[PDB]
């Protein structure tokens, strides 16, 4: 029942995308590694509740590698939001619920603020707002060293579930191996300063649901909790750390379905 | 230069206390384990900046164990605050800066709200507001089983630094071993409901500085970050987890000195 295909947008990107289901649109935006096979189990569980679920590899990453250099260098939340609107236009998705973690969280908040007509509600997880010099400094290393460093960081530090991370399988980890240097060179120096959470008053009253990983060290996304609270935005926890859709796919799917259902009820009111 | 002595209060407690320095008073209230040797390094560093620093073992714990059963059973923040005021009265400390972690955090917020004339400013760290059934249920075990389990929890789950925790040494750990059953049967069921942070407007504008451990899992004190932000209370991080005075004594001492200095400036202004 899963469609697995490609589509070309006039910004030069040939996207790899997947779709499953019929009903209101839910769109799952990857984190900065840009790999949508991380959503495989959750896509089926969400679509089974009466939704059309779309996800895709991000430009320059995995199976969406046929893209111009400006789509995967000096990457900002605003650039990524423009690229997601281009694929939603191409797939004739006029109204969508959106999920994103990390650079995907920055993307979905930029989509909600920038394209309010198009976005029913946004779920953002672990949105990066601070530069991390130790991450930024990987960008000048050789490709094989970047891949070794970041593969180990994902497995041992931020997966929230090493057994689930390994169980993504050989083909996914071979794609991620090639993405690590693209991500290192294009994301960490430019994504955090582009975070669309400068203006707390712009967030107030918006259909935004924000999460942090329960096991994530407090310091990592402390600022997300403060910002959401100041803006009166719903803020809570998912199990695990930076990849709840990998570590806890059934909890993740249930969260996405229940949050979408809450906004469908409120919108009809 | 350090006083190490005992003093009896009319509520029946014989306190073990320490004192060092001259200048404005800073009082360091222990966490639920009630062991003031955890402050030893920091007492000297804070006192050397021009302050009189006082600390003590808590009633029923360590060298303050000669105390009525009411002082270490069905313990609440408001009971602990009344006991701390009794020792400050006995030592002729009229106006104090106070620090506390855990049940000590609940105590110092109860002190600031209940005795505003006596408290210059309060620093609270990791204030427990939720019941933890796994902890409350230790109370029905045998004393040696409680001590074995909670010694392991302290080292591996909340110390924030296994080397510094073990380096407290045999004398300290032997006193903690006797305290674990007293803590387990007195604190976990009654401390969290007594948390004096249910009235958010009562906190607004108060001379309160709140911290959580940087390495603490986000879920542990997520509610502290939300509550402080809603009240407009200064909220930030210290390195480590539940015992920054053990894991990072020099950073802890600097934080206590700087925060006290900020309130001395603001008091004069
Ligand atoms: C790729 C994924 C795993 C990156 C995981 C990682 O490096 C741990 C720190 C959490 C920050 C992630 C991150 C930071 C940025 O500055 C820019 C980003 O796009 C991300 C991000 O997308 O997270
Ligand atoms: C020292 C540590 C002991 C117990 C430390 C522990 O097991 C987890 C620390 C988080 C909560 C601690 C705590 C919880 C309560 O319900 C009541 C308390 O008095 C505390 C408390 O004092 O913390
Ligand atoms: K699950
Ligand atoms: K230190």
């Amino acid at each position: 029942m899963r469609t697995r295909s490609t589509i070309s947008t006039p910004n030069g990107i040939t996207w790899y995308y997947e779709q499953e289901g019929t009903g209101p649109d839910i769109v799952l935006v990857p984190d900065g590694l840009g790999e949508c096979q991380m959503f495989d189990s959750s896509v089926s569980q969400i679509a089974a509740q009466g939704f059309r679920v779309t996800t895709f590899d991000m430009p320059g990453m995995s199976r969406s590698a046929k893209a111009p250099a400006e789509t995967y260098t000096e990457v900002t939340a605003q650039k990524l939001a423009s690229y997601v609107i281009s694929i939603l236009d191409a797939l004739d998705i006029k109204h969508a619920t959106v999920w994103g973690c990390s650079s995907g969280a920055s993307t979905v908040v930029a989509l909600l603020l920038g394209y309010p007509d198009r976005i029913r509600n946004a779920m953002c997880h672990e949105l990066p707002t601070k530069l991390l010099d130790h991450l930024s400094n990987t960008a000048v290393l050789e490709d094989e060293e970047i891949s070794n460093i970041l593969a180990n960081v994902m497995l041992n530090d931020v997966s929230g579930g090493s057994e689930a991370w390994q169980a993504l399988g050989v083909e996914v980890h071979a794609r991620l191996h090639k993405n690590y240097p693209v991500f290192a060179r294009g994301y960490p120096r430019t994504i955090p300063p582009s975070a669309p959470v400068q203006d707390v008053e712009a967030l107030r009253g918006k259909p935004l649901d924000w999460t942090v990983g329960a096991a994530t060290p407090t310091e990592s996304f402390f600022d997300n909790i403060v910002t959401a609270t100041k803006a009166g935005v719903n803020i809570g926890l998912l199990p695990g750390m930076h990849f709840p859709y990998v570590s806890h796919p059934d909890v993740f799917a249930k969260y996405v379905v229940e949050t979408t259902q809450k906004h469908l009820w409120n919108s009809s009111s």
